[PDB]
Order: structure tokens, then sequence, then C-alpha cells
């Protein structure tokens, strides 16, 4: 576990992230995909073989031995408002179970449906706060990953929050 379990946001691409393993914003499929599915698709593409998996779940696939978190957040185009509330929800629950079962001290996560599989809603807040529910009980480092410089601010001001 990490000394004293923290969590921290930064602006950039999770393909450069200084954590012991990575979550990538999965398509159910195992497709490269689009934004940090992509991302993650150039540089850690040997994790992509047999990583398909359904909406709300996650499957760990080695790089060598860098572990990358395949998370399938549901698409809020298909889904309604509940059942994607509660499929978003359970994804982050099995991040947290591949965190806690590899053992390391530190992950890079992205903010889970809030890309192309928004529905073409703000869901910064929603997902952000499924993200604590699932991790609050881990004692791994989070390092939330986002690109826009005003949800940065808004991610950052929510830890702070709690304190
Ligand atoms: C390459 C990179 N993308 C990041 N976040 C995405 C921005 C839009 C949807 C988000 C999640 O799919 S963090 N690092
Ligand atoms: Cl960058
Ligand atoms: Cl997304
Ligand atoms: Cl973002």
């Amino acid at each position: 576990g990490a000394m004293a379990p923290s969590y921290r946001v930064k602006r950039m691409d999770i393909a450069k992230n200084d954590e012991e393993c990575v979550v990538n914003a999965a398509n159910p499929r195992g497709l490269p995909g689009d934004g940090v599915c992509k991302a993650v698709y150039k540089k850690w593409p040997e994790s992509f073989k047999n990583s398909a998996t359904p909406v709300g779940t996650a499957k760990t696939v080695m790089c060598g031995t860098y572990p990358v978190i395949h998370a399938v957040g549901p698409n809020f185009s298909n889904y309604t408002e509940s059942e994607g509330d509660r499929e978003l929800a359970a994804a982050y629950r099995e991040v947290a179970k591949e965190v806690t079962r590899l053992g390391v001290n530190s992950v890079a996560i992205p903010l889970l449906s809030t890309g192309v599989y928004s529905g073409g809603k703000d869901r910064l807040t929603q997902s952000l706060n499924h993200l604590f529910t699932a991790m609050d009980s881990t004692d791994a480092d989070v390092v939330i990953y986002c690109r826009d410089k005003e949800w940065e601010k808004k991610i950052s001001e929510a830890i702070q929050m709690r304190t």
C-alpha cells in the first residue's frame, strides 16, 4: 500500500503516466477505439490480446510486467440514465478489485463514460463520485488524468473539498 494513500489530478496524456499500472477507458470488443483507448493502444498494444469484456467489468492484461486494466463504462447513447449509472458504478468497483489483486502502490485512471460514451452530457461529477466510491477503500495512490483545463480545476476542487 501507499504510506499515506492520496488522490491527485494531472492534465496530460495518461500514456505518459508515472504510476505502477493504468486503467484504459476500453470498449467491450478490445478494439483500438478513440481518445484514451487510442493512446493506450499506441503505448501498450500487447495488452489488447483477449481484452474484450462486457460493459460494467474490468479485465487486466499485462504489457511486459506493466498491468493495463481495461474498464468498460457504458455508452450513455444506448443505456437509460438509470441503467447507465448502475453500469458506470459497477465498472469502477471492478477496477478497485483489480488494483487490490495486483498489489500495486499507485494507479493512473481516466474518468469513464465522460468522452464519446457521455451521450453528449457533462458527467464529471457523476463519474468522479463513482470513482471515489470504489477507490476510497483501496490504499493505492490514485492519479486521475484529464485533458480539459476547466475539468482539471473542478476535479482538483472536488479532491481538496474532502481535505
Ligand atoms: C489521452 C487522455 N485522454 C484522457 N481523457 C479523455 C478526454 C475525453 C474523454 C476522456 C476519457 O476517455 S486522459 N489522457
Ligand atoms: Cl501530454
Ligand atoms: Cl468515454
Ligand atoms: Cl477531460
